RNA sequence: AUGGGCC
RNA sequence: GGCCC
């Protein structure tokens, strides 16, 4: 979005802190072009003259202004998305009680009981079960006072920018490219849930093309499902946006809000209130406060619900902005936040899309390579989405998740102390797809000093969780 | 080190 | 706890 107003405070807000990734025997074999995101302006591997504090912030150039018939155009996309999207999972969109929202229901999993607390209680000490009961489902008196406020639609709160501790490709460590997570207060991720928690519910159990969003997908199961629908399809098209998430403009995130979670579809009339709330941001990093317009913070509630609605409607909006007569049916899509799959038979120009993307402050480029733009006939064998190709499986003909070798390579090569054995075990339920010969390349280094789970356990494993029938048809 | 999923 | 977003 757009930087307003940077203002000095006394107050220091810590975030540096040290990488809890440590290198793993993995990593003296593999050596991958990977490593911990610069967490410190003082580290070594940082390029010279680069300032760590100015290249997080970069991400917010502007918050670009729509045209009052484009805003017309997007409010009749959020609308015929909105509509499709209530069809589907009914209008059952009544506020979550307090229990529910801490503990979950189905489809919603619980709210995590020691996670950060946000603003102002990470100033103050307290953590969040000082704030909030988890195992009762019940809030203090703190969060009570804070409830209330937010009902009485009064609620301030500041947004805690956090340094991602995590493995990133050398290039982007070097240039000092470390995200960052918007971490908001526990009680507006709570009333949040309580305002749209069945909804998110509902998109969960709902996952699907029909939708549009693959938010609370299983890889390992749901690959068939999406890899057979996106395989009818003429021309398959991997999108990749920049900066996805900052480069929501206020225009777009304001009417997106309006249409979806209308009263008229079963929502509280606060559930737009909280949401809105999002647009308009102060953000606290280290002595410095910085206030800024348009983009989506991180640490929200249903952030990758959020970004993976407006995925949906930027996609409605380029196309009828470019061509006539364009529907919901005129092509097919899936995503998650920012990460995309469309597909169609029409032989579309996403090339000739790029200015109307603009127009919402959106840069579209190919994923199919960094090259010459977008290309027709490409296939979901071609795609990648969520880290993961589409390969086939060919003991059981079914469409597996499998992630690139140089990928799981870096996965393998950091972890945090006193984790590695439980990360190889959960590793190896994502190396499985790349075949025996990969999995045991993969695992080599480990072999012992841990238990590996042998590829024959996690391959039979896979194959029930699939398809049952498939797995009891080898035994017919 | 986080929202939200999934093991 | 890990992975993906
Ligand atoms: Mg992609």
């Amino acid at each position: 979005g757009l930087i307003v107003d940077t203002r000095d405070v006394e107050e220091r807000v810590h975030v540096m802190r040290k990488t809890k990734l440590a290198p793993t025997v993995a990593h003296g074999v593999f050596n991958p072009e990977f490593g911990p995101a610069a967490l410190s302006n003082k580290d070594p591997r940082l390029n010279e003259g680069v300032v760590l504090d100015e290249v997080i912030f970069s991400k917010h150039k502007s918050d670009t202004k729509m045209s009052a018939e484009d805003k017309a155009l997007f409010r009749r996309c959020a609308a015929d998305y909105a509509s499709r999207l209530h069809s589907v999972l009914g209008t059952a969109n009544a506020p979550l009680s307090i229990y529910e929202a801490i503990k979950g229901v189905d489809g919603l999993d619980a709210m995590e009981p020691d996670t950060a607390p946000g603003l102002p209680w990470a100033l103050q000490g307290k953590r969040r079960g000082a704030l909030i009961d988890f195992e009762n489902g019940t809030v203090g008196p703190e969060v009570e006072a804070a409830l209330k406020l937010m009902e009485k639609r009064e609620y301030k709160f500041a947004c805690q920018t956090f340094l991602k501790d995590e493995i990133r490709p050398m290039e982007k460590v070097r240039a000092g490219k470390t995200r960052i997570v918007d971490v908001l207060p526990v009680e507006h991720i709570l009333y949040t849930r309580m305002m749209i928690g069945r909804f998110c519910a509902q998109m969960h159990s709902n996952n699907g093309p029909q939708i549009g969003s693959a938010v609370g997908c299983n890889p390992d199961v749901d690959w068939q499902r999406f890899g057979t629908h996106f395989a009818q399809y003429r021309n398959v098209w991997d999108v990749d946006y920049s900066a996805f998430d900052a480069n929501h403009c206020s225009d777009a995130m304001n009417i997106m809000f309006e249409e979806v979670f209308r009263t008229e579809f079963g929502f509280h009339p606060n559930a737009e209130w909280i949401l809105k709330t999002l647009v308009n941001t102060e953000h606290a990093y280290e002595n410095k406060r910085i206030t800024v317009e348009g983009g989506m913070p991180s640490g929200c509630s249903a952030t990758s619900i959020i970004n993976t609605i407006l995925n949906n409607i930027y996609v409605l909006y380029a196309l009828r902005r470019h061509y006539e007569g364009v529907e919901l049916d005129t092509y097919t899509m899936i995503s998650y936040g920012d990460d995309i799959v469309v597909a169609s038979d029409y032989d579309l120009d996403f090339e000739a899309l790029k200015p109307h993307f603009k127009s919402l402050g959106q840069t579209i480029t190919p994923a199919d390579k960094s090259d010459k733009g977008f290309v027709l006939g490409h296939s979901i064998t071609d795609v990648t989405f969520l880290k993961r190709h589409f390969h086939m499986d060919y003991g059981t003909g079914f469409y597996k998740p499998v992630m690139a070798s140089k990928t799981l390579e870096a996965i393998l090569s950091f972890a945090r102390r006193g984790t590695i054995q439980e990360k190889l075990i959960s590793v190896a339920g994502l190396a499985v797809h790349s075949g025996p010969d990969e999995y045991r390349r993969l695992f080599e280094p480990f072999q012992g000093l841990f238990e590996i789970p042998s590829y024959r356990s996690l391959y039979l494993r896979w194959v029930n969780a699939v398809c049952g029938d498939a797995a009891a048809l080898e035994h017919h």
